[PDB]
């Protein structure tokens, strides 16, 4: 059912994610970790101080899919054990030192044509798949990620219980 999920998202803010390569979205649905770039960093630090839940939505590029949605569990810190990106082209792992803890919702793939007709507002009305660090507004955020399929390898209880 839609209780659970619905409670997570009640007053969440939204960020798409734009991964330039699948083994770092693989790598962060086993480990439960994620890194930006300092600007969304910061745009994602001062949304978790100040929403109930903020949730990133992933895509990699050129999948025509996003790959699952996620909720933060902790703002970003620098530090702990390096996580071994696979670093883009032009990115070094000091741009990517900042670590949020993420708790997963779904892990499961939505292809882009299961999103055409939902539009986000806050960028000025265009198809949702179109926007990393993309804030998504709150109505069109909670509707793309109820379009998800349930995930049963996810335990929505530690996120709840964490609220």
């Amino acid at each position: 059912g839609t209780s659970k999920l619905k409670y997570v998202l009640q007053d969440a803010r939204f960020f798409l994610i734009k991964s330039n390569n699948h083994e770092n979205v693989s790598l962060a649905k086993a480990k439960g970790v994620w890194s930006t770039l300092p600007v969304n960093e910061k745009k994602l630090n001062l949304a978790f101080r100040s929403a109930r839940s903020v949730i990133l939505i992933f895509s990699v590029r050129e999948s025509g899919k996003f790959q699952g949605f996620a909720r933060l569990s902790s703002e970003s810190h620098h530090g702990g054990s390096p996580i071994h990106w696979v670093l883009p082209a032009g990115m070094s792992a000091k741009m990517l030192g900042g670590v949020f803890k993420i708790d997963w919702i779904c892990r499961r793939e939505l292809p882009f044509t299961k999103s055409a007709h939902l539009t986000n507002p806050w960028n000025e009305h265009k198809p949702v798949k179109i926007g990393d660090g993309q804030e998504i507004e709150l109505e069109c955020g909670t509707q793309l990620c109820l379009l998800f399929p349930p995930d049963e390898s996810i335990d929505l209880y530690q996120v709840i219980h964490k609220m």
